[PDB]
């Protein structure tokens, strides 16, 4: 670094400060911008989500976090619910929210660890895209999944297999049944 933005970064430490204690602190730039793709959105009834911690806050510390549950009523995952967190750093829109998948499902695309492959998460990632298009991105894998981004290996050779063979491991799955030797998650209440 230089002493010169040694000492501008301290400046703006106290600038950060000084906000966070007026009533109406100024929100950053990221928080800013999440709320108006928040405030935007034009989500299917397929899709429901959930405020858990809001970009209102200037509590720089809190990163603001979503959860998006997908709920498709067509296709191999029918009316089984996939829930997401979605969690925003200071430095969102360069940077997408890291997108974690909170279920254990059976899924080409997705984990064990519930890491989520989706090309506009990292690739295909624009600034100018937002919100709507990351979840609408999340419902589309649902409704074609696809074998070439294999991050569980047994969704993705099933996949090829066949039609009646996914879909009937799907609902094994989603019901809680176990392929290979792992067990997935009850996902299909109601």
């Amino acid at each position: 670094g230089s002493m010169l933005k040694l000492r501008q970064l301290q400046k703006k430490k106290q600038k950060e400060n000084e906000n966070s204690s007026s009533i109406q602190p100024n929100l950053s730039a990221a928080r800013i911008r999440l709320k108006r793709d928040l405030d935007s959105l034009d989500l299917p009834p397929t899709v429901t989500l959930n405020v858990i911690t809001s970009p209102d806050s200037a509590d720089r510390s809190q990163s603001p976090k979503l959860e998006v549950i997908v709920r498709p009523d067509e296709g191999y995952y029918n009316y089984g619910s996939i829930n997401f967190n979605l969690d925003f750093n200071e430095v969102y829109p360069i940077e997408p929210p890291k997108v974690v998948c909170l279920k254990k499902i059976f899924h080409p695309n997705i984990d064990l660890k519930g890491n989520v492959c989706l090309n506009i998460l990292r690739e295909d990632w624009s600034p100018a895209l937002d919100l709507q298009s990351i979840i609408t991105g999340l419902l589309f894998l649902f409704l074609e999944p696809n074998p070439n981004d294999p991050l569980n290996k047994d969704a993705a050779k099933l996949l090829c297999e066949g039609e009646k063979e996914f879909a009937e491991a799907v609902r094994l799955t989603m019901s809680g049944g176990s392929i290979e030797h792992v067990k997935y998650d009850n996902i299909v209440s109601p």
